[PDB]
C-alpha cells in the first residue's frame, strides 16, 4: 500500500507503444541507475483512481486527459510546474488539455484522433458518405469481403457517428462548458445511433466485433475499411495491406465529429519519486529521440513537442489525423466524464444487441451522464436552506422541474426525518466531531463505509441527506457555513458512485418524487 522509493514504475495502456516507452526507460536507468517498470494492465483507468486512493498504484500513469480531471479532483495527481523554457517547447494548446482548475496535471503527449482506414486494393476510391456505406458492402459481399468492420464495444469508436447530427456530451458555449447541458438523447444523437443499429440490423456490421475481431479483419484483408487512431498503423504495417488514412464519412451531410483525445502522463500524488519522475518526463520521454522510440513501436499521432511535430508533420496518415481532429472536438477534462463514457458505452452495446431500443438506451444513458449534477443540486440546495432557513433563489436550470419537484419531496421526508432521528442524528454528530474543512474531507470514508453495506432504497438515500442537512445546520452555528457546499460534493460523490447503476434503474430522481407520491 506504499509506493516503493528509488524506482519508477509506469502504466500505459496495451495498444500504445510501451516497449518503446521501456526502451527510453533503460536509457534512463542507464544515466542514473534507477530501474523503470513498465506496465500495462487492463482496465488500468479504472485501477488507477481505485489503488491511488490508497497511496499505491504507479508513479506515473499515461492515459489521454479526458480522465485526469477526475483524478486530480480526487487528490490524486501531483501538480506539474514545468519552467517556461519547457512549456514553450509544447503546443500550447496540449497544456490546455491538462488544466485542471488552473493547475497543470500532467504533462501532454500527442494528440489522437480517429480516422477512417481503408485498403486501397480493395477501396480505390473510399466512400464520402455513411450512408453509401450499405450499398458499397452489398458490392464487396458479392466479392467475398465487408465494407466495414470497427470496434463497438468502445463508445469512443461510435462516438463521432453519434455526434455527426448533434449529439453531444457537454454544451460548450462563450468559451466555457454548461455541465448542466447534456446532449446524448437529442434528435441528432438518436440518428446516428439509429444509424448504427440499422448497419448491424441489415448485416453490414455485427454487434459483437470488439478491437481485436476488427484489426484481425481488415489487417487480413477481408473487410475493406475500419476505424482507428494512429497506434494501428503499426500492425497495418505489418500485414502489408496497402492501405490509407483519410476523413471519416459523413452523416446527414456532416461531418463525422471525434472526439480529439491527448496522450497525457501524470504523477501520483502518493509517489516517493516525484523529482524522478519528472526529469524522466520532461528530459528522457518529451524529447526528439524519447518520442521517436515511443512513435516507432506505435505511432502516437501528432506530438507535442513542437521539434519533433515539424519533423513527422509530412506524414499523409498524420494529416489526415489533424483533418479529423479539427471537424472535432477536444474532450472535456470534467470529473464526470468517466461517468458520461459508461453510460453511453452501455447504451451503444445494448442498441446494438438490441436489449434496448435506441431511444430507451439513449435515455437511460442521458440520465446517467447528468447524474451527478442533478444530485448535487438537489442535496446543495436542501443542505443549504436547512442550514440558513432560506432558499436559493437561483433557477433551477435545466430539468429544473425534476430538481424542484425532488427537492419538494426530500424538504417532506426529509424534514420528517430529522424530527423522527433527532437522537440518533445528536448521537452521530458528537462521535464524528466536525468542527473544520478538514474534518468534512474525513466523512467520506465513514460515510460510504455505513451507507454501502445492507439494502439499497430510498429511505437510506434519504437519510443520508437529512443527516447532512443536520450537519449542515450545525456547520452554520460554529461559523463554518463554508463547509457546507464541500460536505454537499462529499454527499453527493457517495450517493453516485456507491449508487449508479440502481440510481438509474429507478430513472434517477424521477424515480424518487414517484416513489414518494402523495
Ligand atoms: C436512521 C438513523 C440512524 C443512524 C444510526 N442509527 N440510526 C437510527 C447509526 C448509529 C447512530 N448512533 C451512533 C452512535 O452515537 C449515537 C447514534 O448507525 C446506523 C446506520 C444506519 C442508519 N443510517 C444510515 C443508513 O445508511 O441507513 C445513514 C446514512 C449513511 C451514512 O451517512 C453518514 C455517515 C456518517 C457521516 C455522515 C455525514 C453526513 F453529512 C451525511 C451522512 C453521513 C445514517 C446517517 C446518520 C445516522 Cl445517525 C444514521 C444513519
Ligand atoms: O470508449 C470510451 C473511452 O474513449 C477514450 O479512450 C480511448 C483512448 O483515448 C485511446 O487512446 C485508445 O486507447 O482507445 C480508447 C478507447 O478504447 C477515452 O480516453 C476513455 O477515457 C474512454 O473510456
Ligand atoms: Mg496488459
Amino acid at each position: 500500500g506504499k509506493i516503493e522509493e528509488g524506482k519508477l514504475v509506469i502504466w500505459i495502456n496495451g495498444d500504445k507503444g510501451y516497449n518503446g516507452l521501456a526502451e527510453v526507460g533503460k536509457k534512463f536507468e542507464k544515466d542514473t541507475g534507477i530501474k523503470v517498470t513498465v506496465e500495462h494492465p487492463d482496465k488500468l483507468e479504472e485501477k488507477f483512481p481505485q489503488v491511488a486512493a490508497t497511496g499505491d498504484g504507479p508513479d506515473i500513469i499515461f492515459w489521454a486527459h479526458d480522465r485526469f480531471g477526475g483524478y486530480a479532483q480526487s487528490g490524486l495527481l501531483a501538480e506539474i510546474t514545468p519552467d517556461k523554457a519547457f512549456q514553450d517547447k509544447l503546443y500550447p494548446f496540449t497544456w490546455d488539455a491538462v488544466r485542471y482548475n488552473g493547475k497543470l496535471i500532467a504533462y501532454p503527449i500527442a494528440v489522437e484522433a480517429l480516422s477512417l482506414i481503408y485498403n486501397k486494393d480493395l477501396l480505390p476510391n473510399p466512400p464520402k458518405t455513411w450512408e453509401e456505406i450499405p450499398a458499397l458492402d452489398k458490392e464487396l459481399k458479392a466479392k467475398g469481403k465487408s465494407a466495414l468492420m470497427f470496434n463497438l464495444q468502445e463508445p469512443y469508436f461510435t462516438w463521432p457517428l453519434i455526434a455527426a447530427d448533434g449529439g453531444y456530451a457537454f454544451k460548450y458555449e462563450n468559451g466555457k462548458y454548461d455541465i448542466k447541458d447534456v446532449g446524448v438523447d437529442n434528435a441528432g444523437a438518436k440518428a446516428g445511433l439509429t444509424f448504427l443499429v440499422d448497419l448491424i440490423k441489415n448485416k453490414h456490421m455485427n454487434a459483437d466485433t470488439d478491437y481485436s475481431i476488427a484489426e484481425a479483419a481488415f489487417n487480413k484483408g477481408e473487410t475493406a475499411m475500419t476505424i482507428n487512431g494512429p497506434w494501428a498503423w503499426s500492425n497495418i504495417d505489418t500485414s502489408k495491406v496497402n492501405y490509407g488514412v483519410t476523413v471519416l464519412p459523413t452523416f446527414k451531410g456532416q461531418p463525422s465529429k471525434p472526439f480529439v483525445g491527448v496522450l497525457s502522463a501524470g504523477i501520483n500524488a502518493a509517489s516517493p519519486n516525484k523529482e524522478l519522475a519528472k526529469e524522466f518526463l520532461e528530459n528522457y520521454l518529451l524529447t526528439d529521440e524519447g518520442l521517436e522510440a515511443v512513435n516507432k513501436d506505435k505511432p502516437l499521432g501528432a506530438v507535442a513537442l513542437k521539434s519533433y511535430e515539424e519533423e513527422l508533420a509530412k506524414d499523409p496518415r498524420i494529416a489526415a489525423t489533424m483533418e479529423n481532429a479539427q471537424k472535432g472536438e477536444i474532450m472535456p477534462n470534467i470529473p464526470q466524464m468517466s461517468a458520461f463514457w459508461y453510460a453511453v458505452r452501455t447504451a451503444v452495446i445494448n442498441a446494438a444487441s438490441g436489449r434496448q431500443t435506441v431511444d430507451e438506451a439513449l435515455k437511460d444513458a442521458q440520465t446517467g451522464s447528468e447524474l451527478y449534477r442533478q444530485s448535487l443540486e438537489i442535496i446543495s440546495r436542501y443542505l443549504r436552506e436547512q442550514a440558513t432557513g432560506a432558499a436559493d433563489t437561483a433557477p433551477m436550470g435545466a430539468s429544473g422541474a425534476t430538481s424542484r419537484k425532488a427537492l419538494e419531496t426530500l424538504r417532506r421526508v426529509g424534514d420528517g426525518v430529522q424530527r423522527n432521528h433527532e437522537t440518533a442524528f445528536q448521537g452521530m454528530l458528537r462521535k464524528l466531531d466536525i468542527k473544520n474543512e478538514d474534518d468534512v474531507k474525513s466523512l467520506s470514508r465513514v460515510m460510504i463505509h455505513v451507507f454501502s453495506d445492507g439494502v439499497t432504497n430510498w429511505g437510506r438515500i434519504v437519510t443520508l441527506i437529512s443527516f447532512g442537512a443536520f450537519v449542515a445546520k450545525h456547520l452554520k452555528t460554529i461559523n463554518q457555513e463554508s463547509c457546507i457546499e464541500p460536505l454537499a460534493e462529499s454527499i453527493t460523490d457517495v450517493l453516485v458512485r456507491t449508487k449508479r447503476d440502481w440510481l438509474v434503474k429507478q430513472r434517477g430522481w424521477d424515480g424518487f418524487v414517484e416513489f414518494f407520491h402523495v
